[PDB]
């Protein structure tokens, strides 16, 4: 539980959370209410796993993004402000936080990645990308590089990936396509190869963070960074004489961000849910309050029609803006986090080198089809599934490497196919009664794979394959993407992507999204076991 009259706050900690925990003894000193706020590590991760439990903090900060699929998990409260409220706020910020047509969070700012560089080592940056390579040259000479931003997060990435053609899910006549993701084609590929072959040519460096790309910019190593607002204060606090710009275009098309709008959720679990709506709308959206917020860490073009009149004066506003326009505000929906773990995981290992960038994208295609696919619940129709699938991959692991082979034949053919998998079924439910083979069964590996060595029928291994097909069934259009990723082997990396979009640890197993993505895990885990080998 979450202690009654209280408000607990969790926030990133790239953000503001000191201004905000000023507005929070504001609170305090006019309410009597005690305002804590955290700013935990992996908070987005964090967040789901503590609150589908009924715990958690009462408010969560995060982008918009994340909020539809906290929202299909039931962790969030329905907001519902006054008219007059509402229109105190910039519109399209409502239109981040609206999800099913009903609102789920409060709007606080716009956020945009930026091209900022050093005036003093670069006094008229690049509008190109290509030119990159060239002004990195000349600029290693003097010690010191071009370029440096985090490639571990693809946040920073994509809006090079996007430039020549690059969407997440894509947008037409008014809809999201879950079905047609925009990863593995063309644009995406032009714009993670040049990403790649700038670090093939040692102008960047694969393994560059966050934190070495902060510091580096901050103490004057390099010439530009991609960072948003928020890095703006400790740019400040450094010697640093900047400038905010556009992203540089390439193939002469611009950069396009994906833009985030800050967003405060209510607790579905709280039971403080009235003292929190009073805080977001009394306390913090208001000049004073972002004002708070902002002088801490700066949040960007604010939600507030009436304290963002302030911040467009500045031309670090105008420039976040404008790389906002060139870009697409994220959609809020579930699948969101799907894309964004695939995608992770390509952008990591092509720069790295483990994965080419052809195959590091079509992985990712697959596994966010195959987890959009999962994440949408609509238009469907005795022991823990931890101890099930443990009990299944024992059995499947005293295997021989043949019968593995052939018991696999078999699953891969039920993929997508609900009368083989309905068939299988039932002959592997007669052999469990019978205790023997029937001719029908003859061209079956899998139903032979149920028999030792001496021609004896092994229970358990009937029953696994059963839990398999039963699992199989709670499956709908991601059975034809767990195929792609068996046949080009990127199971492990599916496996381990939907572990993360479980959010959820996987005592999860002791709610729709959670039975379909369980299923999903088990399925994923046994052909891997099998394909792979213990
Ligand atoms: O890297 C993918 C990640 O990107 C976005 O996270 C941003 C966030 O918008 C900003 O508020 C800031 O904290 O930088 C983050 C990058 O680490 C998405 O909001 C997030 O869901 C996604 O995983």
């Amino acid at each position: 539980k979450i202690e009654e009259g209280k408000l607990v706050i969790w926030i990133n900690g790239d953000k503001g959370y000191n201004g905000l925990a000023e507005v929070g003894k504001k609170f305090e000193k006019d309410t009597g209410i005690k305002v804590t706020v955290e700013h935990p590590d992996k908070l987005e991760e964090k967040f789901p796993q503590v609150a589908a439990t009924g715990d958690g903090p009462d408010i969560i900060f995060w982008a918009h993004d994340r909020f539809g699929g906290y929202a299909q998990s039931g962790l969030l409260a329905e907001i519902t402000p006054a008219a007059a409220f509402q229109d105190k706020l910039y519109p399209f910020t409502w239109d981040a936080v609206r999800y099913n047509g009903k609102l789920i969070a409060y709007p606080i700012a716009v956020e945009a990645l930026s091209l900022i560089y050093n005036k003093d080592l670069l006094p008229n940056p690049p509008k190109t990308w290509e030119e990159i390579p060239a002004l990195d040259k000349e600029l290693k000479a003097k010690g010191k590089s071009a370029l440096m931003f985090n490639l571990q997060e693809p946040y920073f990435t994509w809006p090079l990936i996007a430039a020549d053609g690059g969407y997440a899910f894509k947008y037409a006549a008014g809809k999201y396509d879950i079905k047609d993701v925009g990863v593995d084609n063309a644009g995406a590929k032009a714009g993670l190869t040049f990403l790649v072959d700038l670090i093939k040519n040692k102008h960047m460096n694969a393994d560059t963070d966050y934190s070495i790309a902060e510091a580096a910019f901050n103490k004057g190593e390099t010439a530009m960074t991609i960072n948003g607002p928020w890095a703006w204060s400790n740019i400040d606090t450094s010697a640093v004489n900047y400038g905010v710009t556009v992203l540089p275009t390439f193939k002469g098309q611009p950069s396009k961000p994906f833009v985030g709008v800050l967003s405060a959720g209510i607790n579905a679990a709280s039971p403080n849910k009235e003292l929190a709506k009073e805080f977001l709308e009394n306390y913090l959206l208001t000049d004073e309050g972002l004002e708070a917020v902002n002088k801490d860490k700066p949040l960007g073009a604010v939600a507030l029609k009436s304290y963002e009149e302030e911040l467009a004066k500045d031309p670090r506003i105008a420039a976040t803006m404008e790389n906002a326009q060139k870009g697409e505000i994220m959609p809020n929906i579930p699948q969101m986090s799907a894309f964004w773990y695939a995608v992770r995981t390509a952008v990591i290992n092509a720069a790295s080198g483990r994965q080419t960038v052809d195959a590091a994208l079509a992985a990712a295609q697959t596994n966010a089809a195959a987890m959009s696919a999962g994440l949408d619940i609509h238009f469907r129709g005795s022991r823990n599934m931890k101890e099930k699938l443990e009990d299944m991959e024992s059995v499947l692991k005293d295997l021989t490497e043949e019968k593995r082979k052939d018991v696999l034949n078999s699953l891969a053919k039920c993929l997508g196919k609900e009368d083989i998998r309905q068939d299988l079924e039932q002959r592997v439910s007669e052999v469990l009664i019978s205790g023997e083979l029937h001719m029908e069964d003859s061209d079956k590996p899998l139903l032979s794979s149920l028999f030792n060595a001496a021609g004896v029928l092994v229970e358990a291994r009937a029953k696994a394959i059963l839990d398999f097909l039963d699992a199989l069934l709670e499956l709908s259009e991601e059975q034809q993407f767990v195929a792609e990723a068996l046949e080009k082997g990127t199971l492990p990396l599916l496996k381990d992507q939907v572990k993360s979009v479980m959010e959820q640890n996987w005592d999860e197993l002791a709610d729709p999204e959670a039975r379909i993505l369980c299923a999903l895990y088990v399925v994923v885990s046994i052909l891997l076991e099998l394909a792979e080998g213990p």
